[PDB]
């Protein structure tokens, strides 16, 4: 391709510059990292996984038999924050939807020893759930660098975490997001709620038609008033310009 390396990153830059934010999205393209973005100092900082740690949540429950993928947990009748959640759902109903209280549920049915010696074991971040089992991923003390989470993204997409296959299959199939031509995208949001600057991520990979798998994870600033959608709208122009899609 024609378009020079300087070209690619003043675009990707401009994408977080116009969205009055700062932020980072890492591509890797088998071993290599590339990193661009406005703030390319973000992609060895830490942050809260927020609700990216479903992945990690859903491939735990899932392995340790605390959930089917066809089990409906079920709305307990309290008001939640948002109306699109007080229903009954699957784990990849909730995934798609980032029902917290689901992924809460499930966190307090693995419970805290559990979790703790599974988040130790996958080497996930900082690796450390602290004393609550229902929040940690959410308001510390567990944080992750976007370098980490692309890289966890690349494990689960070649099934390299240590689940079983089917455990990483049947999370990667709540994955899917969008369908772009023949490419297929895989990823989980994230956003820091509960943390001071909140914390947006989009983190997985693209599917391309001949079946080679390339990571993202995309870090960003959630600003007053900023749509989920930014993320997701990022992240696409940003593959889209380096033709990944
Ligand atoms: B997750 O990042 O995706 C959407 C979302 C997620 C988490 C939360 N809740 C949350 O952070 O709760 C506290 C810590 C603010 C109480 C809401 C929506």
């Amino acid at each position: 391709m024609h378009i020079s390396s300087q070209q690619h990153e003043k675009a990707i830059k401009s994408y977080f510059d116009a969205a009055q934010t700062q932020g980072v999205i890492i591509i890797k393209e088998g071993k290599n990292l590339s990193t661009y973005g406005n703030a390319l100092a973000r992609a060895n900082k830490e942050y809260v996984p927020a609700s990216t740690f479903k992945m990690l949540n859903a491939l735990i429950g899932l392995e340790n038999h605390k959930a089917t993928t066809n089990e409906i947990f079920k709305w307990d009748g309290k008001k939640r924050t948002y109306p699109m959640w007080e229903k009954d759902m699957t784990l990849g109903e909730a995934m798609a939807l980032s029902a917290v209280p689901v992924y809460q549920e499930l966190a307090r049915r693995t419970g805290l020893e559990l979790m703790q010696k599974e988040v130790k074991r996958v080497n996930f971040g900082n690796t450390n759930i602290g004393t609550q089992v229902d929040n940690f991923w959410l308001v510390g003390p567990l944080k992750i660098t976007p370098v980490q989470e692309v890289n966890f993204a690349d494990d689960l997409a070649h099934n390299r975490l240590p689940f079983k296959l089917e455990t990483q299959e049947e999370v990667k199939k709540m994955l899917l997001i969008k369908e772009v031509n023949g490419s297929k995208i895989y990823a989980k949001s994230g956003w820091g709620m509960g943390v001071t600057p909140q914390v947006g991520w989009l983190t997985g990979w693209v599917e391309q038609a001949n079946g080679k798998k390339i990571p993202f994870s995309l870090n960003l600033e959630m600003k007053e008033g900023m749509s989920g959608s930014i993320r997701n709208e990022i992240t696409y122009k940003s593959l889209e310009n380096l033709g990944i899609i």
